[PDB]
């Protein structure tokens, strides 16, 4: 299948073993953000599920599923890949719709559904919207939409902007410098200093924090789920040229992300931005291996690309570069394995 | 095929040697100075057991106990290392001008070969509960190396269970798992899942330190004889436990912590991760009953612990305790793979 | 075939007028100085209400308020009173002189036989709740006595409720139903019982004070005019409520409170039970949710609670709430009659 | 029945309208020495209900009946006259013993056995031992049961002693002389002084006291079950000459009880003693009006009759006298209403 060409064995293993918890949907229904959001953009936009048939991709413990059958939908067929299928079922059954939804186990790519739907929804958002790679899942499933079908989410918004926080960047060092003793009991480990620097600066900061730390208006990186191909994720290519708001060393690049509901009635937006109630995506950072002098006026430009791999994530690659001065300096992370610092 | 990986899934060892392969993670357990000034003090005390002797160190990591060993006069020390962190202790091996005496031998212990029996084996192969990770199989199937009159470090583990009281830890997890008896969350019947909530919930061992004053009697010790014990009698454990109970009161499960000792020609040295001794990065573990069980001083809690190893490299555990006077009865399973960090 | 007796079950009136033939419990009452203060201010304060008027004293106990009456320059009071408490109090109006004017007239306000019409109604019909024990009923039907341009006091009654947020009184009443989850004490299996336990602990109301800080919002009145209020009025109770909430949080329940007013020709007098006043050994009352509500600051709370009269002298209560922008909905069942006294 | 024939409506409604709440339940359960004492006595003599047919009175929600059913009965009749019976009825089938317990709901008094038994178990015991009346109901019991039949409990010993206890003693005129005084809010409350005191006379004391308030080695009254009838419980003299091993004023009576399970491994016995483990029973104390001095070696002779009434209950009277110098004291107390003191 599509899923399996694309992900290492055993990478999918541990992603659906830690989706079969009921904590983890416990920790995504409490984010009232996220759960009283798509509700509304669901039955605030009735009229785009009323009589309709539904896709729901991964669907996890089925609330999305419910959302729709609360604004009318006539039939909802519910994919979800891990074991959470099983507690799906039991609340289709315990909330007496089983004339209407139907829960299906295993993965979209590989599932056989029998009809075309009038609108997909689902919540395929990791950080920085595309860890997990579940976009490219969400996409595919699109085989299954009519020709004038709709996606819930429509569009998604991924935003970057320059940050400085001087007391992230020493940290590193701080942590790293246990390397740099000559007797740590007897034994010299400064050979090794280097190894844990290079390591800690791969590790994208997943945490909030103050937006006076941000030098500059985000840049946009958008993603249209009604156009786009599954293709058009496995590299993503963002160039950026912020306008320097404040005078500073730039430490890295911060990124959160917004997806619109587009519906015949409204839009409704879901923002996981610092100026926003905080929510279970946090925001994310990616320092730059060297902080860049920008004043007041100055342009950033650069580029990020995200290269998609087989763990169900992707390698960013961050250049960047003061244009007045001729500064540079470059980053290249790995996003499946973050550092959580909340 | 090899003793490792038939009793091992692929995606467990995957992530598991990934994870080993973080120089953060051995900064961790480096900086545990109780754990790692006891390992010095015990090989270093000893030094007559290492003294011109050939030594076998098991999941060597960055190489500290071969270092150890080295300051000890070990003539040749085998240094084996499964995960991409073997490199990295090549790197202090030449750093610290050690090449003549420390071998780094990347792989796995059940795989490689090695030039000549040893006189001695060095590790720490404890893991949470000292049986998580299923390293002490490893330790002891290096045993094929060892010199029939061969010496072990560490030499003997104590495993100790006593049973505790704690209605706050207790009802912690209770309101975790109340969640799933909303009848309408966002209009949604959660109700049915409840009981696989709790049953999730408090599959958890709870990772963290206590008040030893909350322990309702003296510890039961099973013993493990790393000299004697082979591989295959770690695969189902099973503790049995008689308890007298020296205060009345709720026992809402067992507390669980290790002692390990290091029986060397010079001295004793005990590593202890008892609630009465300085606190490691092994903490204690408790295990939830999912309902407390009341007991009068002077009465028994008699029952079982079973541990049942699984392809993941942890333990299934089984925990049945009555009250012999009144036949009140609990029984819990627990994933020991993943616990909860309180 | 009185009205009493039709609305009500004789094991509990039985019971009831026993209760309130102790003296102890008298002085209970009397003791609770903002009660007996306010009731005396209420009356003296307004004495041209009472100066040489004819007034009913409904459930009088000890007399206390008829002495009140006399004490304003009522021309003649009579006292009515079901309980052996009735004698106590003709002691008392023989050793305070008063028998020209304190008319002690023993039984219920629906089965006596009054000598004449009076000019205003005096009492303390307020159970727990305000509702509580059905005594604004005898209340009301004591009013075929009253002349058309006579008072009550008090003469207006104010029911306030707002949600609350309280984890550890939550978990008080979970703690105590999770006896019934034991699948093995003393070897016997109870967990069968674990859902009936729960329904049981929380349908007891919370009789206690609190904090005004653990308020999520500002309170929804109801108001019943005990001048225009007819009997039938107060066997169907339905308090509907909109509640705009000012903090974020999870909402355990409602509190209720009340307040009641005397209404006289010289001024208005107050007396209150709001947890942002002195207590009162009417305290405060909450209800538990079996589930709790997330609502954020914003959100509207709506609903209502549902008093259902019945023959034990109490009601019924029910309670649904609903977060309008989520239709997160919680119920609950309560039995007035038998609360759980908390402080 | 035999039973509504000693027993008021309106008292009956209430009792067992109280022992339907599955709090109550817990309570009882939760006593450790109760419930553990029971369990010891049945299965340390399984021999007397290995394979036996069992009746158990007053089952509640069937805990005793689970423990002759683990000492290996081959069935047990389960008798409760609450809505608690529903409640027995669901444990005995989610713990899979419907082939062996039936739940018979209704009074036992009324209920027809389809069989004689081999042994009667029941806790009929309440405060004082006697308070309830249900010690009735288990002799009444005895007509089901075959002539060779046990009784568990088979004994009930009543133990009773004199105490000092100043404190508790002067706390009644504390109370009572709330209504000394002659202008509260301007009423004289006085008159009612008198009934006070005597209100808080009739209350015996329920809570719990150390030992060396005690004045003399207590005297037993022993309720031999296997031969007592029915009729026997009706009055209830308990004559007593205490011989005083300490000088001073005698304020009171002190209760407690025991009672036996004599079976044929082993007697094992339940204590409410003030010496032993404090229970849900705790003690129980009945002032005199008026103390009464004695020297150590003095002898204090009287009598205590309980008289059993319509509500479930026992007037008790109380008369005693200093033989050495004749003073004497008496007191009528009424059982049905204890004053809870315990804290
Ligand atoms: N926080 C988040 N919302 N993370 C992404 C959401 C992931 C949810 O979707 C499911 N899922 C992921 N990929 C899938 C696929 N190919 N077919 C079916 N179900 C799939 C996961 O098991 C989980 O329930
Ligand atoms: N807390 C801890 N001390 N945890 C256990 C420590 C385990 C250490 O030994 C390595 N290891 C584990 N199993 C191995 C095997 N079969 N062969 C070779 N190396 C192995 C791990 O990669 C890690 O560095
Ligand atoms: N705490 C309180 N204020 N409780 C309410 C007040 C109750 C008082 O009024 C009496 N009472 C109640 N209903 C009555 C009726 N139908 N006729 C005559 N007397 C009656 C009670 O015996 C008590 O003295
Ligand atoms: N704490 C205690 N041991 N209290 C006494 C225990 C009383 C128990 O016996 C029941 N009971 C009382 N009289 C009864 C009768 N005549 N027939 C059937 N069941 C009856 C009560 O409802 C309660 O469950």
């Amino acid at each position: 299948s599509v899923f399996s060409e694309r992900t290492e064995e055993s990478s999918a293993v541990q992603y659906f073993q830690f989706y079969g918890y009921l904590s983890q949907q416990q920790n995504m229904m409490q984010d009232y953000v996220r759960t009283g959001t798509y509700q509304r953009a669901i039955l605030q936009n009735h009229t785009d599920f009323k009589d309709k048939i539904v896709l729901d991709v991964g669907c996890g413990s089925g609330i999305l599923s419910f959302f729709a059958a609360q604004a009318g939908a006539r039939k909802i067929y519910a994919v979800e890949a891990s074991t959470m299928a099983q507690h799906a079922e039991v609340l289709v059954k315990s909330n007496n719709l089983t004339d209407r939804i139907v829960v299906i186990p295993g993965k979209v790519e590989e599932v056989s559904l029998p009809e075309q739907v009038d609108i997909i929804i689902s919540e395929p958002m990791g950080y920085m919207l595309f860890n997990e790679r579940m976009l490219e899942s969400y996409l595919h499933a699109k085989k299954y939409l009519k020709p004038s079908g709709n996606m819930f989410p429509t569009i998604g918004d991924v935003h970057l902007a320059p940050f400085t926080d001087e007391q992230l960047y020493m940290e590193q060092f701080t942590k790293a410098n246990f390397w740099y003793q000559p007797s740590f009991h007897g034994v010299d480990l400064s050979a090794l200093r280097g190894a844990a620097v290079d390591e800690y600066f791969r590790q994208p900061v997943v945490d909030t924090f103050d937006i006076r730390i941000l030098m500059a208006k985000s840049v946009k990186y958008t993603v249209n789920f009604l156009e786009a191909k599954e293709g058009d994720l496995h590299r993503i290519e963002i160039p950026f040229k912020f306008h320097m708001l404040h005078s500073g060393l730039v430490h890295g690049l911060a990124f959160w992300f917004d997806v619109a509901f587009i519906g015949s009635i409204m839009t409704v937006w879901l923002s996981t931005a610092p100026t926003e109630p905080l929510t279970h995506w946090y925001q994310v950072r990616c320092l730059f291996q060297s902080p860049l002098f920008a004043k007041a006026g100055d342009t950033l430009s650069g580029t990020c690309l995200l290269i998609a791999n087989k763990r169900q994530s992707y390698d960013i690659s961050i250049v960047a570069q003061v244009d007045q001065t001729g500064s540079k300096s470059s980053n290249l992370l790995d996003l499946k394995n973050p550092f959580f610092r909340y």
